């Protein structure tokens, strides 16, 4: 189903001007900064064999990706080398769309494997990412990234 094409690197603030943060390993938080670093996103641009990506925190060896919990859709990072291939319904968990509102230069990520569901951010600093189907409605939705 999708094909890797090039890997490109981002900064990334949500539009409240939270950052993210790699809490720890396996938790990514949003903060205002000023104190520790930011986390660029390594964006994995794909192809279809829409623009479909996977979101690799720059220098970690991390993926973010979508799975079912209990019955709870949720937001994780997962170890995982460059995929070539997402060619599995399983694989699709790391695919997102990300969907470019141009003039405004602003970014929203739709989960494939959880159409509907949006990374979001708590209007509270220092919560994890996570993921909603109402996006922008009590959490941040959009984010402005920066090549």
């Amino acid at each position: 189903a999708f094909r890797y094409t090039r890997s490109q690197s981002f900064d990334i603030f949500d539009i409240n001007q939270k950052c993210f943060v790699l809490e720890s390993p396996t938790q990514l938080v949003a903060l205002h900064l000023q104190s520790s670093q930011k986390v660029r996103l390594n964006i994995a641009l794909y192809r279809p064999r829409q623009m479909p990506v996977a979101l690799g925190i720059k220098g970690y060896k991390l993926y973010m990706s979508c799975v079912m919990s209990g019955t709870e859709p949720t937001l994780q990072l997962e170890e995982a080398d460059v995929m070539r291939d997402i060619d599995s319904v399983e694989l699709t968990r790391f695919i997102f769309y990300r969907l470019d509102s141009p003039t405004e230069g602003t970014t929203r990520f739709e989960s494939a494997a959880f159409p509907g569901w949006f990374i979001c951010t708590s209007l509270q600093p220092a919560q994890p990412v996570g993921i909603t189907n109402q996006p922008d409605q009590v959490n941040i939705a959009t984010y402005k990234l920066s090549g």
